[PDB]
């Protein structure tokens, strides 16, 4: 298995370094949740080689719509996540790593009330 656990330390991922990708970073609706991938690299270029680092998929809706998308770990240096939109509109994506920021990003993807 390539994703392991082999010891008590862990490298960081990185902003030249993650990216992501899928549906729910194209369309997203209201009784259909939507997804999309995160894809990983500490600094090594192959994926991440272990799993569970701390990551958020923040986003603004229109006015009140405050929410975050909830990620899963894969288990192969990368993360599934997953959100659904109540509304016609449009969402706007932030992610960060360990709650540090990284490259292009904010992004938009629209909503539909499916």
């Amino acid at each position: 298995m390539h994703h392991h656990h082999h010891h008590a330390s862990k490298p960081a991922p990185s902003a030249e370094h993650s990216y992501a990708e899928g549906e729910g970073l194209v369309k997203v609706f209201d009784n259909a949740p939507a997804e999309f991938t995160i894809f990983a690299v500490d600094t090594k270029g192959v994926a991440r080689t272990d799993g569970g680092d701390p990551f958020e998929v923040a986003i603004n809706g229109p006015d009140g719509l405050v929410v975050d998308a909830k990620v899963t770990d894969n288990n192969d240096g990368t993360y599934g996540v997953v959100y659904d939109a109540p509304v016609e509109g449009n969402y706007n994506v932030n992610v960060t790593l360990r709650g540090n920021p990284i490259k292009n990003m904010p992004i938009d993807v629209k909503c539909i009330e499916g």
